[PDB]
């Protein structure tokens, strides 16, 4: 019984099915939401997550994996009303998302520290319920690897060493961090198959997406949806241009859709083709019609969206 | 009914007595706690902060001024048990730590938004109770002043000049941080005489101090009882050469004690005296003592303790 469960029994990874390996319910500075409730709506925000998975269930998604974790507002008792209310499965982590520094508790603290907080959540369960993590979310972005973004990667691979449990990481596509990534976690021993290096998608730098998926690790061509990173047709002709030159079984997408997210709203962008409806069903209307009408067939998509994310998981 | 008080009523600035500055009845990373509550014991953090009140009110305070805000787990639901524990006079505020950039969710947001959070604090409550913040909390530290640390000092100018409560901040006694502070806050019209440079006691480089003073802020001889930044004696030396020298109408003393603080504890260091204990009676104990028996009389006392913290909040 490989995989948790948020508020059901774990599941053989076998059974996973068609299944959105990046969304969150929900994203919110921890410190922020602590200390000005004001800003927020835990309803509204509950009725959003609540109708975007009902949707995503009607187009025959079986298994969600919601890599929000501190830093991005991982809170397990909203998941599983979420959960309670949908009969999604549901899959949660643990890990930590900084881009520079680590929070000051971690001052005068080590790598094995932070790697039993992750153990904790996976041996233990999460945030004092039964719930545990079944994965190690990580990130680095423009700042780079910095000392304490390089701390949380080992502490990732200890982690993963002790448990088994994949890691999912957010990169930025536009420097090497998801080629840092990969490196410093397979030279801790880590597996490349037991990695997915994130926000790939939000380049079309080809040779640097096959770099990494020919090193022996997924590729998150995750954000579909958000064109600020790259247009989703732009997206597209790289997803379709990786699965013609035959990278179909490192390939993994998803919207990386925030159902509600507390982020300030950038200045809108209008180009001349409307834009599409980002949700955690953009792929369902735009992506998978756009892929299959190019002439992609369903073993590519089952490929992606069932056999990808079992071997993961495996 | 100038100051608010946590769980009573507000006072007149010139009934605030005996007063200390800058103490703090707990702190901890507001994205640790939420996500390892495991790590965490409020039963014996609220033991601490109740032992502790009570040994200062024993010394005579009567007024506590808590400085802890977003960063370092402000909670008004914490401090009002308290003081119904106690009876203490505790002033609550608002603000925010940070030392490099702020969270992800002040993307894409205004230095007016951030004022907002602050006023909304001052003017209707703090975490949906009716507790309101007398004061304004602002930092920056080893990497100077970045420009997310400039965009809190401008909104800590905004709310000062809306409301009048006075500015606490956190510097960095070995750069030009408290210096860089005071000038751009007084550049935005906010008077001198309303700002406390903190952590000014960390150095014993008293033309830096008195430089501070000289333009007309209060300077933070806090940190009394950590050793690290600046022994005790030469803390005290520091302290009584200022006074002989004239600053008392300037000066400011706190311990910065966190009766419970979540920090990883740091290499000790065993010097050829004992370590006094770091507590927030301390300066009752030492520095007061010290300073007494190097001639230094009552009235200088009173106006560090209760003349200072009057003006400031006047
Ligand atoms: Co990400
Ligand atoms: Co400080
Ligand atoms: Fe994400
Ligand atoms: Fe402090």
């Amino acid at each position: 019984m490989r995989i948790p469960l948020v508020g059901k029994d774990s599941i053989e990874s076998k059974d996973i099915g068609f299944t959105l390996i990046h969304e969150h319910l929900r994203g919110f500075s921890e410190a922020v939401r602590q200390q000005w409730p004001h800003l927020y709506n835990e309803d509204e925000e509950f009725r959003n997550a609540v109708n975007e998975v009902k949707r995503a269930m009607q187009f025959g998604v079986k298994t969600i994996v919601d890599p929000t974790v501190m830093g991005c507002g991982r809170d397990i008792r909203f998941m599983e009303k979420v959960v309670k209310a949908t009969g999604i499965n549901l899959v949660a982590g643990t890990g930590i998302i900084i881009f520079i520094d680590l929070p000051f508790y971690f001052l005068n603290r080590s790598i094995d520290e932070i790697a039993d907080l992750f153990i904790h959540d996976i041996k233990e369960g999460i945030q004092g319920t039964l719930n545990k993590a079944g994965f190690v979310k990580i990130a680095a972005d423009e700042p780079g690897i910095t000392k304490d973004v390089e701390k949380v990667i080992k502490a990732a691979a200890i982690a993963n060493k002790e448990t088994k449990v994949p890691i999912i990481t957010h990169s930025n596509a536009h420097n090497n961090t998801g080629l840092e990534q990969q490196r410093i976690l397979t030279e801790e021993g880590v597996d490349p198959g037991k990695i997915l290096i994130g926000h790939l998608g939000d380049t079309d730098n080809i040779d640097y997406i096959k770099k990494i998926a020919d090193k022996g690790s997924f590729i998150g061509l995750d954000r579909y949806g958000l064109d600020l990173f790259l247009p989703v047709d732009k997206r597209n002709e790289t997803t379709l241009r990786l699965i013609k030159d035959g990278y179909s079984d490192k390939i993994m997408i998803s919207h990386d859709y925030c159902c509600t997210i507390d982020w300030g709203t950038a200045k809108p962008e209008y180009k001349p083709k409307l834009a599409p409806r980002w949700s955690i069903t953009l792929i369902f209307e735009d992506t998978i019609p756009f892929l299959k009408r190019n002439g992609v067939n369903e073993e590519v998509i089952a490929t992606i969206f069932k056999e990808n994310p079992k071997k993961f998981f495996s």
